[PDB]
């Protein structure tokens, strides 16, 4: 793909590699694509929790901010492929803009209803100031998502014992991906198996949701999907890409709850995004 949006002033264009920017820990997919007219380009950060008689709070703040054209030398970096391809589909008033990836920000999260989460957006601006007053024409904005894949580190096979009767319940896979199925070795009338997915916010009022994602009644094994199709999401609900929000490193976890009628254990498991093909 290619990722375009132009301003309601029609005088700039800005071109984006993709939309969904992950974080490795050790590297991240940074952001990497070419501006069309001084101009300017930021990251806002937008923290919402609530909407407009409780408690409405919003906070916005720019986390990088760039000088785009002139190329001032310093921010002046390598030009990525499809920076040098789309540099050759088109003029030379084209320029070429790089931001780090903003890790040590929160990853782009959105609980539907307290609605509540985390945004990104690249914005790209005329001014003869960076910190000058940013219109709605000279502005473009993209919505971006940044997310967090973080994969090393094991301590593997999630099992609770317990013993009133002895209940061991070891979990197929420690860590699963979007996508990927539950089994669920109960090797001990009624067993209720329960995926809750923990969301805490701390957006200025501080509350803890317990949310249930699947769960079966009927030594035994029982599958549950951790999936949608069956709520913290990495994502806002009108894109059918979203998904569960995963296990942070708003904190989100989760979690496996086996009652058996009552002996009770209670047994967690990281979940990482939607596994890929596009790593670097
Ligand atoms: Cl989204």
């Amino acid at each position: 793909k290619v990722y375009k949006k132009a301003s309601p002033n029609g005088k700039l264009t800005t071109y984006l590699a993709k939309r969904d920017y992950y974080d490795h820990k050790e590297w991240q997919d940074n952001i990497d694509g070419v501006c069309v007219v001084k101009v300017f380009g930021l990251i806002v950060v937008a923290f919402r929790y609530g909407r407009e008689m409780g408690v409405s709070f919003r906070k916005d703040f720019a986390v990088k901010q760039m000088q785009i054209y002139p190329p001032l030398e310093e921010n002046q970096r390598p030009l990525t492929k499809l920076q040098a391809k789309l540099l050759n589909k088109l003029g030379e008033n084209a320029v070429p803009f790089h931001y780090d990836l903003p890790t040590n920000t929160p990853d782009t999260v959105c609980i539907q209803p307290a609605p509540c989460g985390v945004d990104y957006q690249v914005t790209t601006y005329v001014s003869q100031n960076m910190d000058d007053k940013i219109h709605k024409r000279n502005s473009v904005s993209l919505s971006i998502r940044k997310l967090s894949y973080f994969e090393f580190g094991s301590d593997e096979q999630p099992r609770g014992e317990i013993s009133k009767m002895k209940l061991e319940c070891t979990l197929d896979k420690a860590r699963y991906y979007s996508g990927e199925s539950m089994n669920i070795s109960v090797c001990v009338k009624r067993i209720k198996i329960q995926i809750i997915q923990l969301a805490d916010i701390c957006l200025y009022e501080t509350v803890t949701y317990k949310s249930v994602v699947t769960e079966l009644e009927t030594c035994q094994v029982y599958k549950l999907r951790p999936v949608l199709e069956v709520l913290a999401l990495n994502g806002k609900v009108k894109y059918e890409d979203t998904m569960l929000a995963a296990s942070t490193e708003v904190v989100v976890s989760y979690k496996v709850r086996i009652k058996m009628t009552d002996m009770l254990l209670e047994v967690p498991f990281k979940l990482c995004p939607a596994r890929l093909k596009g790593r670097l």
